[PDB]
């Protein structure tokens, strides 16, 4: 009853690992196995709709675009920590990337259920989340460089 | 309500930064504001004892050994998740330092609650931590770095 979901690099169009997801008494568990990624904390977010596809924006190109913004089921209009029920439900922990650009530190997202993520998609950003809007909104993650369909 | 410790290095002697900790409807969140400490993941953990003077082995001195080993009221004997039940109620979410040697990346602890944290030592190693006892014991953070006892 667990989901495995391929990751793929927005920029190459390669894929860089696979993200596990699981579900326990206190959450949702996502346990990463990626690969050719920058060293760092990354923002890793739910978006919306369940595509990875570009979108265009004022005549510019947005690599994964079409997955939308956040997932925010109770329309909070905000970015924010996992562990606060009035922003974003789909705003997860960031993920650590290793000096040698691995990624398999597991991740917990208490206000998300397994049930209700399917049909969106899990995104990788290049800057890293400060769980907030501020100074830079999205917590700063930036442009989007790995992205997945959760099916 | 909230909780300020201070934390010190076992080497140098000096201070390196306050971790606050906090209650909310998921758990204990650990905010660090930190500084000093060598980039990379970290092993972050309660430990047994509310203290961090050093302790002997064998005939050879073990920094911060006084703290004793993991928080593990349950007596589980296992070193593992911060979401699972069978082993020490200790074992946090490993600890996030920047290349600039900041650690200000709030972690959140779901099996834990504030009352039951006072008169322990909240532990940093050097290594990271696995979150087993395979292939190295504890996870492999090894040696203890940072500690701070929680009044
Ligand atoms: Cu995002
Ligand atoms: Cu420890
Ligand atoms: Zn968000
Ligand atoms: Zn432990």
């Amino acid at each position: 009853q667990d989901l495995t979901v391929k990751m793929t690099d927005l920029q190459t169009g390669k894929p860089v690992g696979t993200i596990e997801l699981s579900q326990n008494k206190y959450g949702v568990v996502f346990i990463p196995e990626l690969a050719d990624l920058t060293p760092g904390m990354h923002g890793f977010h739910i978006h919306q709709n369940g595509s990875c596809a570009s979108s265009e924006k004022d005549g510019k190109v947005v690599l994964g675009g079409a997955a939308g913004g956040h997932y925010d089921p109770e329309h909070t209009n905000k970015h924010g920590f996992p562990y606060t029920d009035d922003n974003h439900k789909g705003d997860l922990p960031a993920l650590f990337v290793s000096a040698n650009g691995l990624a398999t530190n597991p991740v917990l997202a208490p206000r998300l259920t397994l049930k209700e993520l399917k049909g969106h998609a899990i995104m990788i950003h290049a800057g890293g989340d400060n769980h907030s809007d501020m100074p830079k909104a999205l917590g700063g993650g930036g442009a989007r460089v790995a992205c997945g369909v959760i099916q």
